[PDB]
């Protein structure tokens, strides 16, 4: 009866998720992959690390979905990268097929799980995974906003020369051009960034550049690493979501969540602040937008709609 | 060369400070008191607890100030309680005498320390302790606002049904009638409390009652315990300040800090948000007040002035 | 569905248990006492500390046993101290009456709990509490040996100048003259203390003195504090036991456990190494004694028998 | 003045070291590599993860050694893998050249560092790195034994069904055929494994198989992963060593250490238990061997001698 965490995909993010789940003593971990040996090896390596910090957790790797039976949390990173010669449709086609298999596995073996999707393109993959698995919409979420929040917080803390603990970033929507930052609901110690510009703690230009840097943040890591994308911050972000579920913390975190009318939207996964507790997505915090924000949010949702239409077109 | 933390006063708060410093692996601890046996016993008890969690720290107790030599941080709780038959002047008279002795001990033995005063009445005792010790004003601070922030955060998190991690409370000034809350710079996930009332997440009345409950918070604990005042939250609050110094975190925390013109004030210790790092109080965040806040802050400073005048009157 | 920890007794150890349970994020906490106000005040103080470290836990205080309903773990410190004018029989008489009330409360309200008794005299109180509550014998244990282990580990680590993390102490039986140390199964980095004497890392005399100091350890703290007994190490020790249950860690810890024939003993609570997991006391590790150890253990069990007979005599 | 940790090599182990150093709040981190972009990207990714857990640490990546200036700890993983078409001499030739460059960089820029070598073949690379850097022999160590200890502890804990926290493994020498296990100084709760066989908690055959599995442990991970070797347990192991230095914990850990006559050996790096504190390798624990162990240790040292001779032959 420790909690059981199944990690579907045992690649860069999945290994990191597994390591964090151990260090944080969140429970037992099953790593799943289609590449045999990989999840077993990473599982055993992490298991062998455990006596150094003293965490007691069972680790195992598998390529059969029976291994995930009764998982409390399932975190999905399974899929393929968009190689330079691949279309968007190609990628969606491929990773939709992966979501199909993953959804079937969760449906059969872990129907009571809280599912956190990470696989790109996230706002479509999470939507697809919920549909394929049939799980309740409040029990399937996507990680995206926490990562954007984390990047922006790092840039802010560096700018102001203050602890990351005292910075808050408010972001909705998706990544990149689909991100909807509210600098007025972003703060240092409760003071909004817009007021910090008035105080002269920063400048409008520096603030705008930090917002843009957050939009571009994923690509900035790709451009440095060259062989892959970011994994430490993505994994940390999803573990925060998982921990909030497992420990019923009721964190308020921006995640891709199924909207039943909130923000004027019905039937789509959109990045919004949600309370995560033992019942999954328990409430959506719907803020009041100004005009600039309404228009940014509308673009962002249209982007999601266009990708969902591409999914239906390819499946 | 581990950091050295000296705790001047080994009573309710001082024991708790000592326990937290161990658990958090902040360094070696010296407990100091005039009651012989007390600091030695608590030190040894905590030392004996250490193998259970695995923290390596030296613990000792003393009643001679040579024991605090070279302390990196000194946290002062030494003093007496205001027994029902004691005046304010009586208390100040008594605890000023204690600050005199403590200041002399720090001056001689730990002149390079970051000093955190807790002893009441705080805004006067911290002012007195800086004067008696001669330490640089940026290296002597008082704990008060963090405690108020913590209480208000607890009440907010309970009200909204969210994690304490996603609530921010902005408080300046002192405790009780001297507290200067800014609900507009208090937030859930970046959203100000004033906006949460507009969203219907709470009500104005409930918000006002939580502010009042924070004002009264110390007395609320006294009224429950009957034999003494709060100690767990006070100790946690001061340890946050200490940790920010020791780990150069540059937390932004409301503390009683010496103002050199900020907030229009020169030569007084006033509760304000400060960045705490390896150089002590490194910057004061001076916010822009609305009218209600200016007047509340002016009352609060006048209160401090009146207590400083009472000190001079009694010493 | 967070775990629920009920702390029966909200005095020195009980407050400390409550604080540790928060810091370690073990779950929700209910403090129970007959002195109204005390558990409510300590609960609220700890709750108010929580936003400083970011632990999400509900805290409450009560003087009605309905408050403990559904507790996963119950830790019992309720009782009175042996004031200088009180007999052993007096104390047992009094604290047996307390165990009667506590056992009735657990029986009615938390029948599925893992119960950890701390109240003295421990080997009798734990036996009595199991009988009064009717809970399964594997779900009721007493804390004693972990504390002795912790003290001895502290003394060893100081002697050898090594980390507390690399010292192991093996103790069975009770405290004081009833303690049964096995220095040959006590180690630094796996090397037994008896071999460390041969290596010249210490001396036989120093080793014997550390054993004696452990026997006397509780009194050593009393003699320093004067107003009460140890509480930081006692609380840490019991929390280790609780955590092993709650997280199914299967720690091997010396505890007062009900023996069903192990060590040649049937029907008594005796200090022995036990594996603690989600099923309670899951296995007893029965070591093979040398002659000196057999005789020490036999004395220790006879001591327990004599105290159980005194209980029956007074109840 | 936070501690500064330089990680020379930003590959599989180096990234993991960097992540752990953040999570454990050990200090600022510089990742160094010859592949430009890699250390910068991993540094930035980890930095961006920090606001999720709240660790304050500066992260940077570099390919110039000036970046490591004033490092308190330097952990070396730089080097190349032994590709299937490469000799032992080839590998040594190559990685000796890497140690030459790394040693020069440490000499010039971080002469006061505690250096932890990980690069294979470890017992030669650590010896070479000390010679190239000129640092004091007590300030240069190799990680190997902690990893073996950790693997064996995992296997033991699984065998006995107990917490990893209560298992101790005693290993000297190197990996594989060069490992020198002492099962008699390996324990569960202080009870030696040899006694646990007598108690019937395991069997001689199972114990022997766990020893052999530890010998083969690195290869077991390679055989599962196929693309590389273990990294989570290796990184955890070295971080334990680093933390012991940085926090002056005086852990007793099996590491490749320069022997000045201990174990009968002068002038070689050999795996032995050492106390690690703020002065580096502060003491070597020299145990007394039985005959089987003496012969195993002699083989193991001869193996080291043969590799040192191969180094001199290739350099
Ligand atoms: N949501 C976000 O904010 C965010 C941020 C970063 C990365 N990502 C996305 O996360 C995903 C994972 O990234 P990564 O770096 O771990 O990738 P990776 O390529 O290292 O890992 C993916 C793993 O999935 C496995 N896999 C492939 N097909 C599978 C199947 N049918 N079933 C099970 N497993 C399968 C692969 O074998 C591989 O081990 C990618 O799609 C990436 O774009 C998302
Ligand atoms: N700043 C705040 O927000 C805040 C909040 C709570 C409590 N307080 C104050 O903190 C202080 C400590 O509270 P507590 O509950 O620990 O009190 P306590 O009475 O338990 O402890 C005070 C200790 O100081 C010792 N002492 C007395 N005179 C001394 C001297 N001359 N030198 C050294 N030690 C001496 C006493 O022996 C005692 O052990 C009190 O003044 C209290 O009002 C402040
Ligand atoms: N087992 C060990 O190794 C060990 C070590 C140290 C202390 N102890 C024992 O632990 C016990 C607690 O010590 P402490 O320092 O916390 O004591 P304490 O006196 O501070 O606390 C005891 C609490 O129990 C309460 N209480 C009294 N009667 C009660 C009842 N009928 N129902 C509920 N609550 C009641 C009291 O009001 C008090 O708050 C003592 O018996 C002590 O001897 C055991
Ligand atoms: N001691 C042990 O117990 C143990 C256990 C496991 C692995 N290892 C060894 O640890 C080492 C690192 O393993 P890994 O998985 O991280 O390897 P890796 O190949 O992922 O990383 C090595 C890094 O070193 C870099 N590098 C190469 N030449 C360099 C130079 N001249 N200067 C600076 N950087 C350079 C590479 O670019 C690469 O990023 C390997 O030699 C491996 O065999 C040791
Ligand atoms: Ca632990
Ligand atoms: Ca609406
Ligand atoms: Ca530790
Ligand atoms: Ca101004
Ligand atoms: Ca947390
Ligand atoms: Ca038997
Ligand atoms: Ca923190
Ligand atoms: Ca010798
Ligand atoms: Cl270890
Ligand atoms: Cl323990
Ligand atoms: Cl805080
Ligand atoms: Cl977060």
């Amino acid at each position: 009866a420790r909690s059981k965490i199944a990690l579907i995909g045992a690649g860069q993010i999945g290994g990191t998720l597994a390591h964090l789940a151990g260090l944080k003593e969140l429970g037992d971990v099953v790593l799943f992959d289609i590449v045999d040996g990989v999840p077993q090896g990473k599982a055993l390596d992490i298991a062998e690390s455990a006596p150094v910090d003293g965490f007691d957790a069972k680790y195992s790797g598998a390529s059969d979905y029976s291994a995930i039976a009764g998982a409390d949390v399932v975190i999905v990173t399974a899929g393929v990268p968009r190689k330079p010669g691949m279309s968007r449709d190609d990628l969606i086609g491929i990773n939709l097929k992966v979501m199909e298999a993953v959804g079937a596995g969760i449906k059969e073996h872990a129907p009571d799980a809280f599912v956190i999707c990470i696989t790109n393109p996230l706002d479509a993959m999470v939507w697809a995974l919920q549909k394929f698995s049939g799980l309740p919409t409040n029990k399937v979420v996507g990680m995206a906003g926490v990562l954007d929040s984390a990047r922006f917080r790092h840039f802010l803390a560096e700018e102001f020369g203050v602890s990351v603990e005292d910075v808050t970033a408010f972001v909705l929507g998706g990544h990149g051009d689909d991100m909807v930052p509210l600098t007025r609901y972003s703060t240092v110690a409760g003071v909004p960034l817009t007021d910090l510009v008035k105080l002269g703690w920063t400048t409008q230009e520096k603030l705008d550049a930090m917002v843009e840097r957050t939009r571009k943040g994923g690509g900035e890591i790709v451009n440095l690493l060259k062989t892959g994308s970011a994994f430490y911050a993505p994994a940390a972000s999803a573990i925060a979501m998982a921990e909030s579920y497992l420990r019923d913390k009721k964190r308020v975190l921006p995640c891709a969540a199924y909207l039943d009318g909130q923000y004027g939207i019905d039937g789509l996964y959109v990045g919004v602040p949600v309370v995560i507790g033992e019942n999954g997505v328990e409430r959506v915090l719907e803020v009041t937008f100004n005009d600039d924000e309404k228009a940014m949010f509308e673009k962002s949702v249209n982007s999601v709609k266009g990708l969902i239409e591409a999914c239906k077109s390819v499946n």
